[PDB]
């Protein structure tokens, strides 16, 4: 867990800016790896170690892998490079990308989220910045800073808040769930199938809460089908029990997205 600042290269130039994010190479056996390096500016030191200890744990193709953690300079967290970067941001600047991309993308992300609701990790940023893409058709989950390992006698965590990726239950009731991380899927897949718009344009938290009470949800983007949006409004499913898990909603990408693919073909 614990890396040879002699065997990490650091680039001058910074990928983004808690601290920064740096592009580096690990010196592994025989090859070198690339790396994207989290680097901090006593609660961020715990809060990356505590981010560390979740990462470790978890062993899934589409979950960011860490490398190991370096005390140096700074507290560096030091991961797998997915050298796409942030969903968001990509779909921003590439707005052709194929509706059956998007999909195939989307459901990826909801077969890490399944192994993470069987592994009793509840993740609590779910959110499209928070996909990081290795290639075009190749996504994995990141940023696990607010993620909680579950007590083995409760399915829920109980604790700035991400507000428009959250639950009612989230808001209402401070409970975090793997049913909570369901219903911020439904705002990553609106976000995706939107080409990296933001979620409830315009405004302000209490005026989403005051909107989703209402029973409005957010409206269909342009060329999303029906079922892909039929699947956005049951992640929105206010109540928690009703609302589906992360197995039930795998199975239904799992499903349209082969029948997309034999669409393709004939
Ligand atoms: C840095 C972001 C934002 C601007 C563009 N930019 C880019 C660009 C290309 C590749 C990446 N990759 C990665 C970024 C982060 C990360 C860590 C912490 C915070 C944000 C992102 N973590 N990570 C783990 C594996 N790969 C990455 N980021």
């Amino acid at each position: 867990v614990y890396l040879d600042r002699k065997l990490l290269t650091l680039e001058d130039k910074e990928l983004g800016s808690f601290g920064t994010v740096k592009k580096g190479y690990y010196q592994m056996k025989k090859v070198v790896k690339t790396v994207a390096v989290k680097i901090l500016k006593p609660a961020l030191k715990d809060e990356l170690l505590a981010e560390a200890n979740v990462m470790q744990q978890l062993d899934n193709p589409y979950i960011v892998r860490m490398i190991g953690i370096c005390e140096a300079e700074s507290w560096m967290l030091v991961m797998e490079m997915a050298e796409l970067g942030p969903l968001n941001k990509y779909l921003q600047q590439n707005r052709h990308v194929k509706d059956k991309n998007i999909i195939e993308l989307v459901h990826q992300v909801s077969m890490g989220m399944k192994y993470l609701e069987e592994s009793n990790f509840v993740h609590r940023d779910l959110a499209a910045r928070n996909v990081l893409l290795v290639t075009q058709h190749y996504a994995k989950i990141s940023d696990f800073g607010l993620s909680k390992a579950l007590r083995a006698d409760e399915n829920y965590y109980k604790a700035k808040w991400p507000v428009k990726w959250y639950a009612p239950e989230c808001i209402n009731y401070y409970k975090f769930s793997s049913k909570s991380d369901v219903w911020s899927f439904g705002v990553l897949m609106w976000e995706a199938f939107s080409y990296g718009q933001k979620p409830y344009r315009g405004m302000k938290g209490s005026e989403v809460t005051a909107m989703l009470e209402k029973g409005e949800r957010m409206g269909c983007p342009a060329g999303c089908p029906r079922e892909m949006y039929d699947l956005m409004n049951l992640c929105w499913t206010y109540d928690v029990e009703n609302r589906p898990g992360f197995a039930a909603v795998e199975l239904r990408l799992r499903n349209y997205y082969y029948d997309v693919v034999n669409e393709g073909h004939h």
